[PDB]
């Protein structure tokens, strides 16, 4: 039930494999990267492949294009973080645990790489990762949130799955929920 | 879908509530686990939670959580007090430990559930409305290998310090005889039932 261009796992449940620069696979994110990052350069790309994480997101994704109408939910995102986050985030990838309290994922790679985000460890090395997430049905957000806000006030039930900046044109993600998000490469570069 | 096969047919809607008869094996079982340590206080009703969705994702992290640790009994049966406000959302979306209300004596940021129902039908957890009535939850919880909680805890503590990541999947307030168990993620719990008593 997984991702048919992932390595074999050799009877494993987490991996973590690194891209080789000429493939159509090393440019289809690259080319993501380079639309709002062209300065920086890139150490490395690595595939992550958690069986766990990967199956509790696919189960949401259907919930999801189940429950919308089948809308388009997912999104590619990106998430800049410090070094040492990132071993978890590999392993648990993102918890919630300013437009509310959750998850936040860039449009663009420009706004996840301001070093605020992506952390330049000691060795000037930063951090960001290609993340799909169950964006479904979104909103504008707001500061006191810890759930996103439910459609119909009236009827608190149902609720938004995220939450936007501006909905015409949206800069930014937030989820509220593990297991909406899939991160999908890490890419380590450099200035 | 993955339904079980003791459920009422829902007829292609995702969430249902149904009330149980007291005759039946189902709801004596329940009752007679609350008379364990709830004696004072009658039942008025006892629903069956049917979440589709909720029951799916559950499940998955019970067969993640039965592979990966070796033969344990991951599972267990606790009790979670709540209020006439928090029902409706937690029947459809379960538990949140960001909506979590804080313990006398607290063991980390999370969702408490509790070994007697004694405990989870104070007051101060399961608040009586304005018609007087006080709600409980039987849930499934995944409790399997845990350690003593502290206050500062987010996620539970790791096994190995030196090996972060690795985690146990709930803390306890005593490991020798857990009277308490608290959790960290989401889907780590079903809200099996929904008892309103007095
Ligand atoms: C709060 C926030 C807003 C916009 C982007 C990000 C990001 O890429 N990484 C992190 C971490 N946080 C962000
Ligand atoms: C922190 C704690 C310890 C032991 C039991 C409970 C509980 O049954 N419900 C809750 C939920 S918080 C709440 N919810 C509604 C009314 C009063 N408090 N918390 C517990």
């Amino acid at each position: 039930n997984l991702p048919e261009h992932w390595t074999d796992m050799n009877h494993q449940l987490f991996c973590m494999v690194q891209l080789e620069p000429g493939q159509s696979e090393y440019n289809t994110i690259k080319d993501k990267f380079t639309r709002t990052c062209s300065s920086y350069a890139i150490e490395k790309i690595e595939r992550i492949q958690n069986a766990f994480l990967w199956q509790s997101y696919q189960v949401k994704k259907r919930q999801m294009d189940i429950k919308n109408d089948h809308k388009n939910n997912e999104r590619l995102l990106f998430h800049g973080t410090d070094a040492d986050s990132v071993p978890y985030v590999n392993q648990h990838g993102f918890n919630r645990s300013s437009y509310g309290k959750g998850t936040y994922f860039a449009v663009d790679a420009s706004y996840s790489a301001k070093d605020t985000y992506s952390k330049p460890d000691s060795n000037g090395r930063k951090h960001m990762y290609v993340v799909r997430v169950l964006t479904g049905v979104f909103t504008k957000g707001r500061a006191g949130l810890v759930t996103p806000p439910p459609k119909n006030p009236h009827n608190p039930t149902d609720l938004f799955d995220s939450v936007t900046n501006n909905t015409r044109s949206p800069k930014l993600f937030v989820v509220f929920f593990d297991n909406q998000a899939y991160p999908e490469y890490l890419i380590t570069f450099t200035a």
